[PDB]
Order: structure tokens, then C-alpha cells, then sequence
């Protein structure tokens, strides 16, 4: 039922309704000879939509906008990028050209600029310290501490009990670490524990890539990260 890579031609995007007014968007990207899925979030806010993360690239993100327009038909007014990598900011320029106000933390914006990646326009205040949370439209933004990257944010939808982990949370099928070049392996388990302590009532947990699940995905990611730490 949840889409996988073989259902998704490159450059195309699928939407998946998780709860009332809450969808994930799923896309694919090729890299180093393999094909990866990637998730983001869509949250209804009255008669508009809040977008969480791009669909990994300009072409995917334009297709994302066209699919939202076709299937939902409400305007995407704001977007939040949860860290500075391409699967999160790649396509910000397409969003901005479409009239979407793009947002990220000051930490993410600076890291994106140093990396030469696209830079969300607006800066999100109140997220500079581990454990910081701010309301942003229909969601709560949470900075749990460094994990997959030093800037990674997670997103909770209290109306639907949906926790979106971004790349800081692995799907259960992943038994080994992915790209950890920008990770803080020493702090990743502690950051996950902050997520667990702050959202123990979460019912749906969306990883940055692959299949959603329950709160078990948090301990799963800790297990994998700790195993990678020990080589
Ligand atoms: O950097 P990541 O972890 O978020 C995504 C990622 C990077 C490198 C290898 C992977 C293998 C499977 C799934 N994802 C992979
Ligand atoms: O870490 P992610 O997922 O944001 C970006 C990502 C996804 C898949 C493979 C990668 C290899 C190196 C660097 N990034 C990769
Ligand atoms: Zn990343
Ligand atoms: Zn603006
Ligand atoms: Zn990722």
C-alpha cells in the first residue's frame, strides 16, 4: 500500500494520506548507481498547505507541486527544510519561484550556504538548543540535537499524532548506517531519546526514507547507529 521505488518512475511523485489532513510525499532519486526513495510531509492548515521538505531536486519538486495541485488543490504557502542536504533543500528554488515561502533554521541556512546548496529564504527562530520546540502553523518543530546532521529538525502533527523524523530516523528495513559524513554519531542516540521523551504519544512515525511505522523506529535507529559506532 505504501509506495516503493518500483512504483515511482524517476521525476515522479506519489502522495500518501497518513491521517486526515496529513500526507507524506514520496519520490525517488538516483545516486551512485542505486535508486533511493525519500519522504516529506504535507499538512493542511485551514485552506492552505504546509510543506515539509522538498522532493529531492528541482524536477521532483516541480512534479511535487503539480501533484499537490492535482490531488489536493490547496495552495502550498510555506515550506520547511529539516536539514541542509539535497533531499531536503534541493528544489527550494522551484518552491520560491512558485510563490512558496521557504523556511529553515539559521543553522541549516548557514550549512546549506557553505555547501553551495539552495538556501531557504526565511529563518526559523527558537530552535537553536537541543530540546527546543516551536509551533509553526499546524505542526510543532523540534530540534532534538545533532544526529544525522547537526541541524536536523523533526516535525510533529498534534492533531494527527504523526511524527516525521526526517533523515534522523531510519526505517526498519535499514540494518546499517547510510550517509553519516555530516552526522554526530556520539550524540545521535541522545537526540533520539529527546524525541522519545517529547512525543511518547506519537502513533505514526515517518522516516526520511522508506516505510512508516511506530515509535519502535526510534530505538531501531539507535541500535543501528550504535552498531555503526562500534564498526
Ligand atoms: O543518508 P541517509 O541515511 O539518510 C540515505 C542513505 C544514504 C546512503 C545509503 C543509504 C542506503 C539505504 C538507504 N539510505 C541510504
Ligand atoms: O544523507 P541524505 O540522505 O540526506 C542524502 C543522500 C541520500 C542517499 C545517498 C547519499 C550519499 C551520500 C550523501 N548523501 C546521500
Ligand atoms: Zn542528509
Ligand atoms: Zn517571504
Ligand atoms: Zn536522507
Amino acid at each position: 500500500e505504501y509506495p516503493t521505488v518500483s512504483e515511482i518512475p524517476v521525476g515522479e511523485v506519489r502522495l500518501y494520506q497518513i491521517a486526515d489532513g496529513v500526507w507524506s510525499h514520496i519520490a525517488t532519486q538516483s545516486f551512485d548507481g542505486a535508486v533511493y526513495p525519500s519522504n516529506g510531509l504535507i499538512v493542511r492548515d485551514g485552506d492552505e498547505l504546509l510543506l515539509i521538505d522538498t522532493a529531492w531536486g528541482a524536477k521532483n519538486t516541480a512534479a511535487l507541486l503539480a501533484e499537490i495541485e492535482k490531488q489536493i488543490g490547496l495552495p502550498v504557502t510555506r515550506a520547511v527544510s529539516t536539514h541542509f542536504h539535497d533531499d531536503r533543500v534541493g528544489g527550494v528554488d522551484v518552491l520560491r519561484a512558485a510563490g512558496v515561502a521557504t523556511y529553515a533554521s539559521p543553522s541549516t541556512r548557514r550549512l546549506a550556504e557553505v555547501e553551495g546548496n539552495e538556501i531557504p529564504t526565511h529563518s526559523l527562530e527558537g530552535l537553536s538548543s537541543s530540546g527546543d520546540a516551536v509551533r509553526f502553523g499546524p505542526v510543532e518543530l523540534f530540534y532534538p540535537g545533532a544526529a544525522h546532521s547537526t541541524d536536523n529538525l523533526v516535525v510533529y502533527v498534534p492533531s494527527a499524532s504523526v511524527l516525521y523524523g526526517g533523515c534522523a530516523i531510519y526505517e526498519l528495513s535499514r540494518t546499517s548506517a547510510g550517509n553519516v559524513a555530516d552526522a554526530d554519531l556520539a550524540e545521535w542516540p541522545t537526540s533520539i531519546e529527546r524525541i522519545q521523551q517529547h512525543y511518547p504519544e506519537a502513533q505514526f512515525v515517518i522516516p526520511g526514507h522508506g516505510l512508516p511505522g511506530g515509535l519502535d523506529l526510534l530505538k531501531h535507529t539507535t541500535n543501528v547507529v550504535k552498531a555503526h559506532t562500534n564498526r
